[PDB]
């Protein structure tokens, strides 16, 4: 698949709460990064195992659903700029996450090497 087939076939699995899968689509050396973590939080995260340690643990702690996922036109099929927004709720709070994403994504045959995920990390901290 090129960037964008796999940016969305991504955000498809996150919203069936598929972690596993998502992690899947990893390269090995792939590379999740936060640059606006919320406090606390790794702004990278290096390696699919480092990756998966990290985001099995999101399935229990909440649900997503995304909408208005939005492409900006590249010279690369396997490089994809994207917004879209997710909607969380956490499952034991029933606080939600409203949240704007700008994302880059670096592929190479079919995997993900970089997936550089910008959001406010203030709309983490105030749930609503
Ligand atoms: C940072 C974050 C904040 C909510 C909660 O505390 C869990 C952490 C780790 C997991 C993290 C959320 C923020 C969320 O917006 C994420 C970035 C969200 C993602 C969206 C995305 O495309 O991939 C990941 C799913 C869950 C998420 O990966």
């Amino acid at each position: 698949m090129n960037a964008k087939e796999i940016v969305v076939h991504a955000l498809r699995l996150l919203e069936n709460g598929d972690a596993r899968g998502w992690c899947d689509l990893f390269h090995p050396e792939g590379v999740l990064e936060y640059p606006y973590p919320p406090p606390g939080y790794k702004t990278r995260f290096e390696g699919r195992e480092t990756i998966w340690a990290h985001m099995r643990l999101f399935p229990e702690y909440m649900t997503i659903r995304f909408t208005d996922v939005q492409f900006y036109e590249t010279a690369d099929p396997d490089l994809a700029i994207g917004e879209f927004h997710g909607d969380g709720v956490h499952t034991v709070s029933g606080g939600k996450l409203a949240a704007d994403y700008i994302s880059v994504l670096r592929t190479r045959d079919g995997q993900i090497l970089l997936y550089r995920l910008f959001f406010n990390p203030l709309r983490v901290l105030e749930p609503l």
